[PDB]
């Protein structure tokens, strides 16, 4: 349904979310997230993101679950307008394969688990460098589901953790 039309629609529905609901959906999601990792304590370095246009938020206790398990959290930083890189708190940059798992922010997703981002293409571009079959998990509210045809360059997400 044209990636652009489906963006404005979902993005707007997400911006109209009430604090209490958002809170109720982020809590649920962060919990499915903690229960998602524990059963495979192999992730030593994980890719997160800094919630922006009302995206799913990462809660305090989630950051604590990573703290007591010595898991490093690296975040995306746009270099120019070409590519993005991932760095940690001390600002050291970790190469693509130094990252064991990617928790990705998104606007929408279709039945084939393809992502719909801001339209820049940084993630599709980046996530092609992963040669370790690292998990590409999309984080999102259950209503971010959308019907759109994927382009040849679109990266397919392995799992889409949502409030369900
Ligand atoms: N929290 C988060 N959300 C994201 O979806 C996002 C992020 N992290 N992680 C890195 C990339 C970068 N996404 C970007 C999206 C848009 C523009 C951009 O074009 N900015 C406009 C601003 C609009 C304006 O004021 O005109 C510009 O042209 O300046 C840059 C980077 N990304 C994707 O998952
Ligand atoms: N892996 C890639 N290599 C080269 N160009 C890309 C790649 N991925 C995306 N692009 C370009 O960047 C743009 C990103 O648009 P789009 O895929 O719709 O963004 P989004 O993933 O945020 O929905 C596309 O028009 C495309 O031409
Ligand atoms: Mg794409």
């Amino acid at each position: 349904m044209d990636k652009n039309a489906l963006r404005k629609q979902i993005l707007q529905k997400r911006m109209a979310l009430s604090t209490i609901e958002k809170s109720h959906l982020d809590q649920k999601i962060n919990q499915k997230l903690v229960a998602f990792l524990t059963p495979k304590p192999c992730i030593k370095t994980i890719a997160l993101y800094e919630p922006i246009k009302n995206e799913v938020t990462f809660v305090d206790f989630f950051f604590e679950f990573l703290k007591i398990n010595q898991i490093r959290a690296v975040y995306p930083k746009v270099i120019s307008d070409t590519e993005i890189i991932f760095i940690d708190q001390e600002t050291n940059t970790f190469e693509p394969n130094q990252i064991d798992c990617f928790l990705i922010p998104l606007v929408g997703f279709n039945k084939d688990n393809y992502r719909l981002g801001f339209g820049k293409g940084y993630y599709d571009r980046y996530l092609m460098q992963l040669t370790r079959q690292q998990p590409k998990i999309g984080i999102a509210y259950s209503f971010q589901k959308g019907d759109f045809l994927a382009d040849p360059w679109d990266v397919q997400l392995d799992l889409i953790i949502n409030d369900e």
